[PDB]
């Protein structure tokens, strides 16, 4: 509350370290379906069902742009990208396949760098 905080956490390093992150989600044979924003022009459906469409490329744009606030926004677009993909793909489909398995590498990545 006013003028009583909790200790000061190290953040200084977040930054770079959300980059890394974002290198190897970037490198991961499976990331394929989500390097760049799905196309609404060729894609049906997807425009009006995904409300919030989010991919790699521009998760690295808003990174590199001061566009994240903090690391938790940071985590909340990469899972919106896991997310969508469940929304609009079988379990049981290559894209279906891919998602699970990013998200599994992402949280990782992500409690052992962070907690």
């Amino acid at each position: 509350s006013m003028s009583v905080k909790k200790p000061k956490r190290d953040d200084s390093k977040d930054l770079a370290l959300c980059s890394m992150i974002l290198t190897e989600m970037e490198t991961h044979e499976d990331a394929w379906p989500f390097l760049l924003p799905v196309n609404l022009k060729l894609v049906p459906g997807y425009k009006k069902v995904i409300k919030k469409p989010m991919d790699f490329s521009t998760i690295r744009e808003k990174l590199s742009s001061g566009q994240y606030p903090n690391l938790e926004t940071f985590a909340l677009d990469v899972r919106l990208v896991f997310d969508n993909c469940e929304t609009f793909n079988e379990d049981d489909s290559d894209i279906g396949r891919a998602g699970h398995n990013m998200r599994k590498y992402f949280e990782k990545k992500w409690t052992d760098t962070f907690k």
